[PDB]
């Protein structure tokens, strides 16, 4: 038993991380087969990052302007090109540690693990959610760009995120691995801001189920509610609406605990109207929304990856 | 910026994990050079685990009773012996992925990363603290025994923990890598229980510094306090006493923020007497005590590992 914010094991991704240097800018790259992926702003200087013309800046580079470093070994760049907001650096060596992988784009509400990296060297791993406003609440300092987010499915790594920038409220913005930003952000220095966020209702419910599986039951109640009456309360507290497909996805958790989904909604309603009254749920005094129904089943049943 | 519960990258440890089977018991082992380490209760059956005589049980085994599996490759056991509560299984192949490592025992209050494993296959990674009562609040199911906890120091892996059992309150107990339990627990089925815990005061203070570094300042105050008067309040709220060495260790964080350690103590005192009043600190509505001063500096300054 127990419940923790759990990341995927990171070894398969660690073997792909390299350091990309252009001019006086160094960030991280992701090396798969004979291509290195990295944020395109590696080609900018300090005054470039104001309002750059990336096509203009790239036509003025050649292969030898890109220093790529895989540990203590230099990778020779033999071609380069831009794909939306990422660069693709063709190198003369295929990565022998290339895992089976996919490039997939995720939905707000889904989770993934981040391998934070500096100078091509991994620094730490943690679990993140894509917020409804397409930001993530990460931990990123100077030099961390090019770090990636991923999920693991048996032996296959689904890369979903590449880091690019921090917004004024201290939250983070990036692209999928085809270089397309999550949300309405650009890789320039403008006055861009996050945009109002909501709480991921389906995930809170899944986490309430994790609590029941782990022995926290004090918030359970005999009342029930219709889906419509629950969604009237969710709107009032800035929670996003719950749909019948969310109810269906909570089916397995409902059946393992014997608590009907709409009954758990009634519990959440009371928690929203009364608060917690000095108690905690799974070590938290807030309602947690960064575990999916899948995360709960995975952890509360013991699935591995090979 | 940002602050997250961050684990070390796990790849160096993933390459050491194997599956150890004896009879109908399967758990995890740690394979370094030509030795596999695992919990000694792998040799017990269901009725054995009541009140076993492990020396008796081990003399009745031979090498061929231990099936060791490194992925899809079987490791031949050529010797075995008991070291306190772990078995050492000598195999005919040295692990080619053996990192530089040490076996070190930690203090209550220090942190480490756990690589949770089933059937020799890693499942997830997360950060833990050794509680003052020598338990850890983990996430462990059947089959997870033999999973290890570790820290990384540049390229060297300091193994500090091997998992053995869950206690009645849902918390977890294990040994260091020489097989000696943390705390007053035994590897038998008895009525053993955790024992009353305390809050790790020095870590709460470090986390308050992390908050200030990240822009949460609402809890700061103009008052100060003597160390003695703070420790009178800490005792009342089940916090452990703060020593002059703790103050010294908070020096660097004090100097980066400009907030004297005893001033931050005065802030903690007010937080203990008044609570939070509906506000949060680094996304938490509780005072968090599972980050060390080192964890805060590491994350808020960007140290990597190679
Ligand atoms: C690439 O390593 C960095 C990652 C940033 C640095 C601080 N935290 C991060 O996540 N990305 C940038 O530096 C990015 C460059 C472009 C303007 C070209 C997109 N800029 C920012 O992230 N900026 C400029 C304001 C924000 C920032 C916040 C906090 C500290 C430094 C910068
Ligand atoms: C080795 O894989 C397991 C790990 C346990 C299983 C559930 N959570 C864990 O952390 N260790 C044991 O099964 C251990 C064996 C000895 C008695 C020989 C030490 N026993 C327990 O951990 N037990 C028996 C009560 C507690 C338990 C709690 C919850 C579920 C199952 C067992």
């Amino acid at each position: 038993s127990g419940f923790r914010k759990m990341a995927f094991p990171s070894g398969k991704v660690e073997g792909c991380m390299v350091q990309v240097t252009c001019g006086t800018t160094t960030l991280n790259g992701l090396w798969l087969d004979d291509v290195v992926y990295c944020p395109r702003h590696v080609i900018c200087t300090s005054e470039d990052m104001l309002n750059p013309n990336y096509e203009d800046l790239l036509i003025r580079k050649s292969n030898h302007n890109f220093l790529v470093q895989a540990g203590n070994v230099q990778l020779r760049v033999i071609g380069h090109s831009m794909q939306n907001c990422v660069l693709k650096l063709k190198v003369d060596t295929a990565n022998p540690k290339t895992p089976k992988y996919k490039f997939v784009r995720i939905q707000p509400g889904q989770t993934f693990s981040v391998l934070a990296c500096y100078n091509g060297s991994p620094s730490g791993v943690y679990q993140c959610a894509m917020r409804p406003n397409f930001t993530i609440k990460g931990s990123f300092l100077n030099g961390s760009c090019g770090s990636v987010g991923f999920n693991i499915d048996y032996d296959c790594v689904s890369f979903c995120y590449m880091h690019h920038m921090e917004l004024p409220t201290g939250v983070h913005a990036g692209t999928d691995l085809e270089g397309n930003f999550y949300g309405p952000f650009v890789d320039r220095q403008t006055a861009q801001a996050a945009g109002t966020d909501t709480t991921i209702t389906v995930n809170v419910l899944a986490w309430l189920y994790a609590a029941v599986i782990n022995g926290d039951r004090w918030f359970l109640n005999r009342f029930t509610t219709t889906l419509n009456d629950f969604n009237l309360v969710a709107m009032k507290y800035n929670y996003e609406p719950l749909t019948q497909d969310h109810v269906d996805i909570l089916g397995p958790l409902s059946a393992q605990t014997g608590i009907a989904v709409l009954d758990m909604c009634a519990s959440l309603k009371e928690l929203l109207q009364n608060g917690m009254n000095g108690r905690t749920i799974l070590g938290s005094a807030l309602l947690e929304d960064e575990f999916t129904p899948f995360d709960v089943v995975r952890q509360c049943s013991g699935v591995t990856f090979q």
